[PDB]
């Protein structure tokens, strides 16, 4: 004869620290869904959705910590009626952590820019961050998380990207707990592609900075780096922040201002290329210099002129190599020398 109705909740009732990464769902069995409803503590509906079969039931919107929710259920068909009713706990974090996503969503960027995700608080399980952000690509490319401190990590391919890229980028952090009772405040999802080959390239032996545009030089650049004393370093930069006029304070980068070193002038047209201060900015007081000697602090002095073109032609994402200089090589971890980390260490990861 008929069979009597069969209901399934994705929550248990009496469950204590559920997670709130993903919806709540109602499924009924020989019958339809005559009835759902689920409730907060304090008795207002939750927003809900039921499938025009009858069969399916999930939550639209999402569900908040510490709660403490009551789901009622009512099955219909023609072997009889079968009602339940649920009560579970949602999670209690320590503390919650917003993540912060770049570059942002809709811009274009160079074959160099890699996905950032910075979060407001130390993270103690770096998989499960890693787990919970999801990284689209077309045309689909190899790529791999590492982490350049407690708080960001990274993620980029082997070589640059090949222009025409997409890349989608879900932080689906909400729900999730990042170690230590750290859950995510909020989701989110960016957008971006990737332009032009825009690859610089320094040369201490030459002193000349070259931009190439495909491949194709574009401009030649006369420019003074780092004196031997304080000197530029080598490796390969990321182009990050762009001023029309910034004023370079030494205390940034903790270097105190009444300092041998230190220094609190304005300068023009500058594009950062290094969080410990390397910058291709205008320097008037070093044409002479320009082309022959090195006679700065770290930054590549070029001419109003250049700085200008600079600033007006490369975008965020493009590369600036510098070479055959006395300093050493970029930190790895500086916040734009990803790419100075070998292919094998980053692909490995460092998520402990
Ligand atoms: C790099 C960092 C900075 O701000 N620099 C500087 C510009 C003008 C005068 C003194 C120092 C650099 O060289």
């Amino acid at each position: 004869d008929l069979l009597v109705p069969k209901l399934t909740a994705s929550v248990t009732d009496g469950a204590v620290g559920v997670t709130v990464d993903a919806p709540v769902s109602v499924t009924a069995a020989d019958g339809v869904l005559a009835a759902v409803t689920m409730v907060n503590d304090n008795g207002r509906p939750v927003a809900g959705r039921l499938s025009p079969d009858g069969l399916r039931w999930s939550t639209t919107e999402q569900l908040g910590y510490n709660r403490r929710y009551t789901l009622n259920a009512t099955a219909l068909g023609l072997g009889g009626a079968a009602t339940r009713q649920l009560t579970f706990q949602t999670s209690s974090p320590a503390h919650l952590t917003m993540p912060y996503v770049m570059p942002g969503d809709g811009e274009v960027v160079g074959v160099g820019e890699p996905v950032a995700i910075r979060f407001d608080e130390n993270i103690a399980d770096r998989g499960a961050a890693e787990k919970a952000i999801k990284i689209t690509t077309n045309p689909p490319v190899e790529g791999a998380f590492y982490w350049l401190n407690n708080r960001e990590v990274r993620w980029r391919p082997e070589h640059f990207w090949k222009p025409g890229t997409a890349v989608d980028v879900a932080v689906n952090t909400y729900g999730v707990d990042l170690g230590e009772g750290m859950f995510g405040e909020d989701n989110v999802q960016t957008h971006f592609t990737i332009g032009d080959e825009v690859i610089a390239t320094a040369d201490d032996n030459t002193k000349i900075l070259t931009v190439r545009v495909n491949g194709e030089v574009v401009k030649s650049m006369p420019t003074s780096m780092g004196k031997d004393s304080t000197p530029t370093a080598n490796g390969i930069y990321i182009v990050g922040s762009r001023y029309k006029h910034i004023i370079m304070d030494s205390s940034t980068y903790g270097v105190p201002v009444n300092s041998p070193n230190g220094y609190r002038t304005d300068v023009d047209w500058a594009t950062q290329i290094s969080y410990s201060g390397v910058f291709v900015h205008s320097a008037p007081w070093s044409v002479g210099a320009q082309g022959h000697t090195n006679t700065s602090h770290g930054c590549l002095n070029v001419s109003p002129s250049n700085a200008q073109w600079f600033y007006d032609h490369v975008k965020r994402g493009d590369i600036v190599e510098v070479v055959n200089t006395v300093g050493g090589t970029l930190p790895g971890i500086d916040g734009l020398g990803d790419w100075n980390i070998p292919w094998d260490q980053w692909r490995a990861g460092n998520a402990k």
